[PDB]
């Protein structure tokens, strides 16, 4: 699809079996998503963002489908504001800015 | 033009006198630049992601010419680690999301 951004990029995307809405987020290096249960192991890691860092769970290889798009990444689990998908997933679904 | 994610989405941006290097960045509601002594009256905010809430000016109608487009729009002003361009200007400039 091509998004016009008058209202937030918020997508369906399907994650561990289970259906969470997501912003398509040109300005996060990394995807990064609210608390929640995911198989298999993690690591601990930091993130920054605007106003700090956070402490994150660190998810490797984990299929996400994303409005209908295929792919498989790195997730980051922790207290951001709202379900993110980051640069490292975006690039892989073919998404670009255009204007 | 088109601009993949490989890396950030980066662009040269002008506002006041000043070039900047500034996101174009979809996740953004806001756009924020980094502290900078501009004129004229402004109302002090808080805004917030990832970390936590920073403290910023918000100057209204103030023109910002982004990769060659001009737009006119608000504009925070504060401790961001990078400047950051928002959905308030990205339609403005005809930015869209593709995939
Ligand atoms: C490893 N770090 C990241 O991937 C950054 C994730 C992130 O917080 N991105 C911000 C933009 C940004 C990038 C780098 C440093 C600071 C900030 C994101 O794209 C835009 N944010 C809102 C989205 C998290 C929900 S925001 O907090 O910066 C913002 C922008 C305007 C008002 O708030």
């Amino acid at each position: 699809p091509q998004i016009t951004l008058w209202k937030r990029p918020l997508v369906t995307i399907r994650i561990g079996g289970q259906l969470k809405e997501a912003l398509l987020d040109t300005g996060a290096d990394d995807t990064v998503l609210e608390e929640m249960n995911l198989p298999g192991k993690w690591k601990p890691k930091m993130i920054g963002g605007i106003g700090g860092f956070i402490k994150v769970r660190q998810y490797d290889q984990i299929p996400i489908e994303i409005c209908g798009h295929k792919a498989i990444g790195t997730v980051l689990v922790g207290p951001t504001p709202v379900n993110i998908i980051g640069r490292n997933l975006l690039t892989q679904i073919g998404c670009t800015l255009n204007f």
